[PDB]
């Protein structure tokens, strides 16, 4: 729908943003951006 909820620690985020860089990682668990998916 429009959600990228960490897959490791269940962050919530939100697809409303301008600038996303190719390397973030999550502020919490730190692992990459890429267990995030739709959730």
């Amino acid at each position: 729908m429009d959600i990228y909820v960490c897959t490791v620690c269940g962050y919530e985020y939100d697809p409303a943003f301008e600038d996303l860089p190719d390397d973030w990682a999550c502020p919490v668990c730190g692992a990459s951006k890429d267990a995030f998916e739709k959730q």
